[PDB]
RNA sequence: UUUUUUUUUUUUUUUUUUUUUUUUUUCUCCUCUUUUUUUUUUUU
């Protein structure tokens, strides 16, 4: 195996196509990564050469994309949340967030309390819509049966659980709360 | 013995800032007269 450098010769646009994290130029394909040399062959020959680092210390979001969250505040009519994990890997740093009161369910209707939907210290996953506003930067979206508050927190510091696709239950002292259970 | 119709109070809000009293002119300028200078001493 054979790593990268941010410039070199690979193959002709004949013998290959641009991948990810690549760019071509006078039908030549030049790297743009440090990473390692990676062809996938896939199915119909010609396979899509690319270089991945595969070590990804921090990653730009997308338009769409699953992350995992953790609520900071919480209002009438938004939700400001920090952007904590991109997919899975852990993030360096942290971006923020918006969930607009028309991202809560998969259908985009009225009432939608976000009161009682996002209480704030928990850790949802969700998914990005657009590159936002300067007010509102990324503008999340939970709108997906998959999508919601996934390992909630009790009101004195113990797990919660999941009791039903609206309501939670607490083991010590029985409470019940309200919250957008996201399917396991 | 006089029917029917002619809408109404702009939409928006979740912006960063790492200095410090004052502050800046005016020129050279004839001093009049008994003196050397008296002086110990004691009573505070």
């Amino acid at each position: 195996v054979r790593y990268c450098i941010p410039g070199e010769r690979l193959c002709n646009l004949e013998e290959g196509s641009p991948g990810s994290g690549t760019y071509t130029r006078h039908g030549y394909i030049f790297s743009s990564l440090a990473g390692c040399l990676m062809k996938s062959s896939e199915n119909g020959a010609l396979p899509v050469v690319s270089v991945v680092r595969e070590t990804e210390s921090q990653l730009l979001p997308d338009v769409g994309a699953i992350v995992t969250c953790k609520v900071s505040s919480i209002n009438s009519r938004f939700a400001k949340v920090h952007i904590l994990y991109v997919g899975s890997m852990p993030l360096k740093n942290s971006f923020r967030g918006t969930i607009r009161k028309e991202d809560v369910r998969a259908t985009e209707k009225d009432k939608v309390e976000i009161y009682k939907s996002f209480r704030p210290g928990d850790i949802v996953l969700a998914k990005v819509i657009s590159l936002g506003d300067a007010q509102s930067n990324y503008l999340l979206t939970t709108a997906e049966n998959e999508l919601g508050v996934v390992v909630a927190h009790s009101e004195s510091g113990i797990q919660m659980v999941p009791i039903s696709w609206c309501e939670m239950q607490c083991p010590k002292t029985h409470t019940k709360e309200f919250r957008k259970v996201a399917r396991v």
